[PDB]
């Protein structure tokens, strides 16, 4: 059996969460689930949001599977989990896939994940505050070869975002990426950090494998939720050599929490990345997905009467009968 | 007369300010203009994209009209006009309006433009590249009383745009910004850069005066230009303590270089922004461009078969026909 851990956390998480390891449950039998808390509550008892226990537990399980998770911005002393998880467990390779569930088509970004603006220095001292944008070799190289191989099983390129007009890591990260992916005949366009926002909202297909620093893969896969009905509808895997989680990109929204109206679908689509992740079968959770939605009701969010609970019935049933016949077929 | 310096610069960053100089010469004649070179060209005749000396006289013009530059990625040694001028004139304030030209509504930005990850603290060493977002006591306080003037001018409010949750310059810089709208009575709210890509698309119009870090401004400026047609409307005025400069928010576009179609709208509203600045009526310049626009035929990049001239002309028309009346009627 394969061994993942489960971290609900808290908001909204635990409910498409729910979703997600149900759909699981329904395409394979092979994966075993462990449960932990995290969030406010373990900071509270701990002083960590994470367990040193459970920490040591989740790094050592074969995939990870998370939520959402409330960072209050006015509770001083606390790290956001999902950023401890993500240094503690070497993830340095975000990435989001954004689905028009109407087409086949997808925005495919690669967002670094452990360096950039995230790195971690930063200082205010008598009235100057800074924050250090870090490019590393091994940073631009290791999501360089990342990205190349995303660009490589589509038979497509990259599109490397930057701003190396002002940025004199972007400078460097760009002679990186381009030195990789020459040396592994992969195609690399340049576009701009401010003029890409334009190009990815009037022409969202037509960019590759979009590659960038951290923070900007941030700011520029929540824009790309744009093109598909909500953010609620986008899947994330976190990788790193040893290990990966998966998270829906959208977060906790303690608004809708508990009124049983959050849709699972991203979460859902997590899963399906986690599947891909162990070696087991994603696409049929995606083809499940593709089909309950042609007819199948939403939640509000994408604009339909439906509850959770409808969306996450629904899928299953177009799960069950998928494993009602053989792999062929 | 006033005294004003022009910066035509290169591409058809020539054509639309010739546009914009005819516009302002024909709402006013108080004004005379002084031409300068800059660019490559100065680059490779003196070292500089600007000479010292034509930069002593544009230091003491009253204000200075701005066309665009090409900024050739690989040519090493070059600074960008641009930059040069907002550092070398102590502007600290980028304010761009994108308007929708059928509605009276704009988006309005007020982008910090003399630090954050502009502010020229960067370096590699041993495959170690940093670049270093600062904000200072003195830098958020002058933003944000800019921002709170507009805000104030308006009866309005700021959306502070920032991610606090990870850059302790952004947290800082929240502070401050509270501080000096609390102390003066205007509401702030709180935007997250990432979700506020969303929010900046689906629902343009409720966000207040926008206010931001250097490189977040610059590239939610660059976003909100999805809803004016293009990116050829939009004007800005980059402000400091004893001058200003206003250019066009686009660039210097060398395809469209010499074809004659180039949008001149946004240097003309730029021209608009000075005449503002130096006390003179902008106002007239602005009507005069709603009126053209309600029939008039536009250039390529907004839909139209019109040339640059036809626009050009269109305005002077509309503008003819107020200077016509006396300030009442
Ligand atoms: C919650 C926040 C720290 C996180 C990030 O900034 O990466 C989230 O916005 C996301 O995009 O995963
Ligand atoms: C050309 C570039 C240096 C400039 C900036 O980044 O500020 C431009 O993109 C703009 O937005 O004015
Ligand atoms: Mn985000
Ligand atoms: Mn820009």
């Amino acid at each position: 059996m394969y061994r993942v851990a489960v971290i609900p956390g808290d908001g909204i998480g635990p409910e498409v969460i729910d979703g997600a390891v149900r759909v699981l449950k329904a395409v394979t039998g092979r994966v075993r689930f462990e449960y932990y808390e995290g969030g406010v509550d373990v900071f509270q008892e701990c002083g960590s949001p994470i367990r040193e226990e459970d920490l040591e537990e989740i790094r050592r399980s074969d995939a990870v599977l998370f939520g959402a998770t409330t960072t209050p911005f006015d509770l001083p002393g606390y790290r956001s989990l999902i950023l401890t998880l993500r240094k503690e467990l070497g993830l340095y390779a975000n990435l989001r896939i954004i689905p028009d569930l109407r087409t086949g088509r997808e925005i495919v970004i690669v967002r670094e994940n452990s360096e950039g603006l995230y790195f971690g220095i930063g200082a205010v001292v008598n009235g100057r505050a800074v924050d250090v944008r870090l490019i590393t070799r091994e940073g631009a190289e290791r999501i360089a070869r990342f990205a190349v191989e995303q660009a490589k099983a589509r038979g497509s390129f990259i599109t490397f975002v930057h701003k190396a007009n002002v940025l004199t890591g972007d400078k460097f990260f760009r002679r990186i990426v381009r030195e990789v992916a020459g040396e592994e005949g992969v195609e690399v366009r340049d576009a701009i950090i401010d003029s890409f926002t334009i190009k990815l909202v009037r022409n969202p297909w037509e960019h590759g494998v979009i590659l960038s620093e951290n923070l900007f893969g941030d700011i520029l896969s929540d824009l790309a939720t744009v093109h598909a009905g909500s953010i609620g509808i986008v899947p994330s895997g976190n990788y790193g050599d040893g290990i990966a989680l998966f998270e829906p990109v959208h977060g906790s929204a303690p608004d809708i929490a508990g009124k049983g109206i959050a849709n699972p679908i991203g979460a859902i689509l997590s899963g399906a990345m986690l599947l891909d992740y162990l070696g087991l079968d994603g696409s049929l959770i995606r083809a499940a997905v593709r089909g309950y939605v042609v007819n199948g009701e939403l939640t509000p969010d994408m604009g339909g009467r439906a509850r959770t609970e409808d969306v996450v019935r629904g899928i299953i049933g177009e799960i069950e009968d998928l494993l009602s016949m053989d792999e062929v077929w």
